[PDB]
DNA sequence: GCCGGTC
DNA sequence: GACCGG
DNA sequence: GCCGGTC
DNA sequence: GACCGG
């Protein structure tokens, strides 16, 4: 990570932040999301990135070469270009003129990136003033996608995937960070990793409880992932007959 | 529906409406069409609109006797408007006139109309038109599985209804316009051919514009026709799964 | 031209 | 994106 | 603690 | 809640 060596410092300065409160189901802690960049921009500002960002420096320093396959090509990883990139037809369609923007599905959040290697930075909210289900991390699918692919084009040393948790609480008319937590999903015990189907096939967890003890190396952490996800796969294939078969046959 | 009857009259105060922006995350962009459509509503059908929580707390305030979560939910007189209306064991409890119910992100309608004992649950959804999108999460087929159930069970099929309305808009300078709408009834529409998208919250999904309304069965037929189709894309569903996130990955492991 | 995954 | 439990 | 539907 | 297509 090239947050982590300042997380305390970034903890510092976001925790009494205050946001005022939206146009009185989604976001409204957003606005820190936006807090971070900035306090990321200015201690790193030549490492950090908007995912679209990143893109449009990528494109812009190859002017010499268009069409999407050679874009495509400009990536250099095929789990990076998966993870990272756009559709052919935006990749295509991208000029000066016409950028990447804000995307609400795209992988990261926050692009950190130094001499080749990725940290994916993601960052989540949370009212304190309940407890709440762990939120959506990341699709389980694509995770499984992305150790494949690892896998396959043996890229253990590209990228990391980590996570900014930050808490606020409503004080007033605004909304304030009273804390904050940091994580890396490639240091967890991939087999405890619970994957909420129902919830788009999302990872679910809260940062501050994310385990951080795995031993074993990237390619066992992507091996032991693939196989709890397959497991979990099987798993509820013969619960959703359970729960959603076998009670309404009585009906047909 | 009580809403059908006014619909050119919601439709013709939306649109063409500009409202001054906040990024826009498309739901906190539609959001304040949502708030027009509501007060419209309110001062035009006002002895029978409510938001979810303000019908729970309207119809608590008017029993104040009634204390305890089993006598509240007693209150609502049908097991179905129970199941797609009620809060939970815990709130239900220390619901006071001290400790109302808010909105909660969980609730089954965004609007409901009701009187003479019949009720209209109304979802507003809204679409940034600017882009051709895939069809919005609509409401959980598990949900209107149970919702099937319990109609048929309890025999109601005659106390309610579930309506969409459909706010389409744009961004225009510094401000979001609206520039037509939908209406469509879940009802009216033909069971079998419901598209249940089980990724995503396992939710039925569907553009309102758009969207059939010739159903000409009975809403028990509704019920148990929905019901039988549930049943099979489940399957369906168990048997693509091991297609698609076992089999595939399956060379992986050890 | 049909289908469905992700934040 | 992030929500508690009839 | 654990599990998991919904907007 | 509502998002397009490497
Ligand atoms: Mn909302
Ligand atoms: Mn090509
Ligand atoms: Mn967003
Ligand atoms: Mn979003
Ligand atoms: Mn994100
Ligand atoms: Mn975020
Ligand atoms: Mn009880
Ligand atoms: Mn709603
Ligand atoms: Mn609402
Ligand atoms: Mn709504
Ligand atoms: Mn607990």
């Amino acid at each position: 990570s090239f947050i982590k060596p300042i997380y305390q410092d970034i903890n510092s300065i976001l925790i009494g932040q205050k946001v005022k409160r939206p146009k009185s189901g989604h976001a409204a802690g957003e606005p820190f999301e936006k807090l971070v960049y900035k306090f990321l921009k200015e201690n790193l500002s030549d490492l950090t990135f908007k995912q679209y960002e990143y893109l449009n420096d990528l494109f812009m320093k190859n002017p010499a070469i268009i069409g999407h396959e050679a874009r495509y090509k400009l990536f250099n990883s095929p789990t990076l270009l998966f993870l990272l990139s756009r559709g052919k037809a935006a990749t295509e369609n991208w000029s000066i003129e016409n950028l990447f923007e804000e995307k609400q599905n795209d992988t990261a959040d926050i692009l950190l990136v130094k001499d080749q290697f990725y940290e994916l930075l993601d960052v989540k909210t949370r009212n304190i003033s309940k407890s709440a289900q762990a939120p959506n991390i990341i699709s389980a699918y694509k995770l499984a996608q992305t150790c494949a692919k690892m896998i396959d084009n043996k890229e253990f040393d590209l990228f990391d995937i980590n996570y900014l948790e930050v808490d606020w609480e409503l004080n007033g008319e605004d909304l304030v960070c009273v804390s904050t937590s940091f994580a890396e999903l490639f240091k967890s015990e991939p087999s405890e990793l619970y994957i909420n189907w129902a919830a788009a096939m999302q990872i679910q967890f809260h940062v501050r409880d994310l385990d951080q003890g795995f031993n074993g190396t990237r390619e066992e952490w992507a091996k032991s992932y693939l196989k709890h996800f397959v497991t979990q796969a099987e798993q509820r294939a013969i619960s959703m007959i359970d729960k959603f078969v076998k009670p309404f046959k009585k009906y047909i």
